């Protein structure tokens, strides 16, 4: 139930309810789509 707004940072997808969170940078930091 974390049905999160903008594509914040994450570690794991299921963060979001939308769990398709990418890390497609230097830091693991992971936004959430």
């Amino acid at each position: 139930g974390d049905c999160l707004p903008h594509l914040k940072l994450c570690k794991e997808n299921k963060d979001c309810c939308s769990k398709k969170c990418k890390r497609r940078g230097t830091n693991i930091e992971k936004r959430c789509r």
